[PDB]
């Protein structure tokens, strides 16, 4: 089954969880207080969030959330910008942009 | 008296109601029992539990209201619901209000 789990250490589990729910439609299947949250997508990928920052992720590190259309990429970009997150217009290579998620890791959004 | 702090809202589909409330209204799920039950919380500690039921119907004028800090915020939720395929009309000055038929089979009011 290849790669199906990522344990992402973050600065703030609650903030990272709510961001992923709002913008990326992940679902939470469990928590241990504010220390731990288990997030799932539709395909059974498990992305656990774990408190305890000592260090920043390498700057090129990112997690990618593909979208069904360029319109959907634009929509997420727009709403992030409106909601106070620091984003720039997506670029055509895939049609792609990046955002820093609360918690302290970069997300790639693309079609 | 400490007032009103819980609603048990019977729904047709807990999963669908939960995800809608998370996406559009920022509620947080604090627990589930399978697909039958979910405990949702708002920022002020109100507890909204969603409970699967059969043949769920509410009186026509029943609704749950989510007040907003500004009329611009009302517009934003309206616009996003519309773009995302929910049937909403523009908000009206009656409070500045609109309604939406929510997943799970109940009406939500959004106002300032
Ligand atoms: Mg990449
Ligand atoms: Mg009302």
């Amino acid at each position: 089954m290849g790669i199906k789990h990522l344990n992402l250490t973050v600065a703030d589990v609650v903030a990272a969880r709510e961001f992923l729910e709002k913008y990326f439609g992940l679902t939470c299947s469990g928590t241990r207080g504010n220390a731990f949250a288990v997030m799932r997508d539709n395909d059974g990928f498990i992305l656990t969030l774990m408190k305890g920052k000592e260090v920043q992720y390498p700057k090129t590190f990112h997690v990618g959330f593909p979208q069904e259309s360029e319109e959907q990429v634009d929509k997420i970009n727009q709403r992030l910008k409106e909601d106070g997150f620091l984003v720039e217009p997506p670029k055509h290579a895939a049609y792609t942009f990046y955002v820093e998620a609360p918690g302290g890791f970069t997300i790639e959004v693309m079609c």
